[PDB]
């Protein structure tokens, strides 16, 4: 059952609806409040009751974002309901029908080539966005742009940022100059959902991640940003304990700092096991890929090697990727998403999915003056000052593509 919020976003088009004038809708607010699925729901049940063989966009982050949050339960729900889709994969859109009417659901990303190649010469007679504010600004002005059909609607849905943030000054500040509905979403606003689970929720942040992600709120990102790092909770002895399992994570520079960092499983819950902490300003030599290899085989002399499932690694740093795969090292590509990796770090800090044996000094005394970018939230860019952050970046490095 859809709670009263998820019922007017499926309804507000409709005749009968006082707001159905409106040029379009802003679902924004919490995590997981049901609000994507159904926006997308009402967004293709409005395009086949309203129009027929015209052209309608959807968007995401990337194409593969867009597909795994949205259009493959929308799939499921739309036949169940049904309406007939043909999901042409490879070209990127679909064909929708429902009792007689047919119309195409182009898919796009923000960041795709093929995607802004094909968004300056079409005709669509509506437009859908998830995850909005995490789009380019010059994507969704030129997406707009292309809604010239009689009767287009704008449909935006996405999680708070920061209040300077592109979407929230022009759009959110301005709905009743676009004639823009807007409805913000909580936990309270999906139903299948016990306060058991939404505690549970909310434990997993604090901070500003709590006010953005499960309050709902456009909170400035100021100060400490793992302000949540409590020495009394994530700090362990350095003991030896029997790990199941490793991995090795890296942060590479010859330039600046580099990093290695034991991660060791034991009992749900992984360990920097030890640290490596190589600068070579303040030793006055640098290092080449050989040496590094060389420092890398002597931090991990000791652990049985079938326990040994790879290293983690900057994308930039491929010299060392390819001497690694070389002598035969399983390497994983970081996936090195920024703002999505402080957050996934911040949560493994929350639930305790992680802890640090107290060896690891440099990696503490980086979270002490790990800060944002109080210049850059001001603009509506959240993002680190980039200084002090080498076991840092190593270790969301680790948490973002094994944990996450
Ligand atoms: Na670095």
């Amino acid at each position: 059952p859809f709670s009263k919020k998820q019922l007017k976003v499926l309804t507000w088009w409709r005749k009968a609806s006082p707001v159905s004038d409106k040029d379009g809708i802003i679902c924004d607010g919490s995590i997981r409040a049901g609000k994507t699925i159904v926006m997308s729901f009402s967004y293709v049940m409005w395009a086949m009751d309203t129009f027929n063989e015209q052209n309608f966009g959807m968007a995401g982050k990337t194409i593969g974002a867009l597909r795994r949050n949205v259009i493959t339960p929308l799939k499921r729900m739309l036949k169940s309901r049904g309406y007939r889709v043909k999901d042409h994969r490879a070209d990127n859109y679909l064909t929708i029908t429902f009792k007689g009417k047919t119309n195409y659901f182009y898919l796009f990303g923000g960041k795709d080539e093929s995607s802004q190649d094909l968004i300056q010469g079409i005709t669509l007679a509506g437009m859908f966005f998830d995850e909005v504010a995490l789009m380019p600004e010059s994507f969704v002005n030129q997406a707009t742009a292309r809604c010239s059909v009689d009767g287009a609607k704008l449909w935006f849905n996405c999680n708070p940022a920061g209040p300077y943030h592109w979407f929230k000054v022009e759009y959110l500040d301005k709905l009743d100059e676009k004639n823009l509905l807007h409805l913000h979403f909580t936990m309270d606003d999906n139903l299948s959902l016990s306060k058991q689970v939404k505690e549970r929720y909310q434990r997993m942040y604090k901070g500003v991640f709590y006010q953005r992600y499960i309050l709902g709120l456009w909170v400035l990102a100021e100060g400490i940003i793992y302000d949540m790092f409590d020495q009394d909770e994530h700090v362990v002895p350095t003991v030896p304990r029997p790990y199941e399992k490793y991995y090795v994570s890296c942060d590479y520079g010859t330039q600046n700092p580099t990093t290695f960092g034991l991660w060791g499983l034991y009992n749900g819950v992984w360990y920097k096991v030890k640290e490596y902490h190589y600068d070579g300003r303040k030793e006055n030599k640098q290092k080449t890929d050989q040496e590094y290899y060389e420092d890398l085989m002597k931090f991990i002399e000791d652990i049985e090697k079938h326990k040994f499932k790879g290293v983690i690694v900057d994308p930039s740093a491929a010299s060392f990727i390819a001497l690694l795969r070389q002598k035969g090292i399983k390497v994983i590509k970081a996936k090195n998403d920024v703002l999505d990796g402080i957050r996934n770090v911040a949560t493994a800090l929350n639930k305790k999915m992680i802890l640090y044996n107290d060896c690891c000094k440099e990696t503490f005394r980086e979270y002490s003056s790990y800060v944002w970018d109080e210049k850059a939230a001001e603009r509506g860019e959240d993002k680190p000052v980039k200084q002090n952050d080498h076991q840092l970046d190593a270790d969301r490095y680790f948490v973002n593509t094994i944990l996450f």
